[PDB]
């Protein structure tokens, strides 16, 4: 069908991924914006059709505020359109440090809308695997706007199944029983939320070190702990939910649903300090620049191999 | 700029800045907006910004990027231009599939009406590179648009040297013999994007710099068999007429244009397809990717030295 040429305006183009390009289009009828990932079906070889079929599949699932959303998914002649929310709010963790005050209220709130995207995940089977600051992003830079969930391309319909899928996520955020190959499910999202949450609050990762396969040990022995003077002035709530969750055992690990329920997020006008905490917005001012440094490193690299051939 | 504008998806970044789309509030109208961090900029830093802006404002031309408005606020500066949305010349022109001498042609005169508008309004570019030519959309026949006007300079009819400012592939030979130069720079530097245009490698390379422009400044280039065996002599003349020497000796833009490979491109230009153009212009776009993939790497390493300190 032409399903798509018809209803919407291309625009221009916002990035590439492995296998398409995405371009900003405007819906003719209701004039609502959205991002299109646009892929030829034809040059696209068997495997990656695979994974387009999986994961128009798994997002056409998951339709939640704090997620980004797929609107439609049109096949036309050639190429098929996978149209999504445009997010444009950038990462919340660089928005965290432009900010003026920041405290353990504005921690919580955050934490509870990537809950709230994680339980309705859960909810419908899907586990994400992938959680980190890098996709977690802000819709606008409206002020208030919410936060996003972004990139499902590692995400699977573990439903109630038994098993170990496999090595993938990022390494400060990876759980214990991924590393340990045990099998493990939707709770190696609420260890890798606990990570968030860690860094949220102080500006630095709990499982750190240069030597990978001391950071694996450290993460198998859930060996962190609440360094002073940063932590002194942290609630022993906001403590106790990170503990919930970075529990080695994944069968005694608290759920997105339980978390949720914790006064520290359900009342954090109350529970959550209000106090500005500026070593945070500090510590992850460097944080983000560490990672920025990283990225650009891999960059180059990618471009040195582009070039030779 | 805020109570005016909303600033939607990111369009690029570079030093210091980025640039996004942005929509007037009062007309819907859309921008692109560089976003410019001036927490640092000094009492002249500021002064050569508002430079930019007073010659931007004074260039309104169908190919030079139209700059709209120009805001100073708390820790920002805003140049709010057209949306230039096609992506760089060399770009898509290694995307064609068909790229001829007459292509070429069409590109330069482009070119050098903008140049010859900037010229005519006593202003020098002193940056016209690759990086600076844009498209202003993907659609065919999208017009090419000069732009950074960072080292344009209002030259009027005054005679001295103006410093070592440029990119070294395209430093004339008067800049680096550190005699009086002017005008005349811009049409050198457009000589050695003709040359590139036409088979996919600059006329002028080197090791170490020092041979580099060694060679720039005897103006020693050759036209290498059998790549060069195909193109018309009207062609090498025009880069010829380009990278002359002496400055009082190089054609002008206005010259240029009356040329017949020009202004009868249809013609006097060959309409044979390049392929072998082509891909030497994608291993010039992947050297230039990986020079800016390291440029972004040092500033990366500055910006979280500078936060330590």
């Amino acid at each position: 069908s032409t399903k798509f040429s018809d209803n919407y305006d291309v625009k221009e183009e916002l990035g590439k991924g492995a296998f398409s390009v995405v371009r900003r289009c405007v819906h003719k009828t209701t004039g609502l914006e959205f991002a299109a990932k646009i892929i030829n079906t034809k040059k696209l070889s068997a495997r990656d059709f695979q994974k387009l079929e999986r994961e128009a599949r798994i997002c056409r699932k998951l339709q939640h505020p704090n997620i980004v959303r797929l609107h439609d998914s049109i096949q036309e002649e050639s190429f098929h359109y996978l149209v999504f929310d445009l997010v444009t709010g950038g990462e919340l963790f660089e928005d965290i440090v432009a900010r003026e005050f920041y405290s353990e209220a504005d921690a919580s709130h955050c934490i509870q809308q990537i809950l709230e995207s994680i339980a309705y995940c859960h909810s419908n089977g899907i586990v994400h695997r992938n959680l980190k600051p890098e996709n977690l992003l802000l819709a606008s830079k409206a002020k208030g706007a919410a936060v996003k969930l972004a990139d499902f391309g590692l995400a699977i319909e573990v439903n109630d199944s038994e098993a170990w899928h496999g090595f993938a996520g990022t390494p400060g955020y990876l759980s214990p029983e991924v590393l340990k190959k045990d099998p493990y499910s939707k709770p190696v999202d609420i260890w890798a939320c606990g990570v968030i949450l860690y860094i949220l609050l102080v500006g630095y990762p709990p499982f750190w070190d240069e030597d990978q396969h001391r950071l694996y040990a450290q993460i198998k022995a859930g060996a962190y702990d609440y360094p002073s003077p940063e932590w002194d002035t942290v609630t022993p709530e906001a403590k106790s939910l990170i503990d919930s969750m970075l529990t080695v055992n994944p069968k005694k690990r608290i759920t997105a649903d339980q978390a949720l329920k914790v006064p520290w997020i359900c009342n954090r006008e109350r529970v959550a300090s209000a106090i500005h905490r500026q070593d945070t917005v500090d510590c992850l001012k460097k944080f983000n620049a560490r990672r920025k440094l990283k990225g650009a490193i891999l960059t180059t690299m990618i471009a040195t191999r582009n070039l030779s051939n």
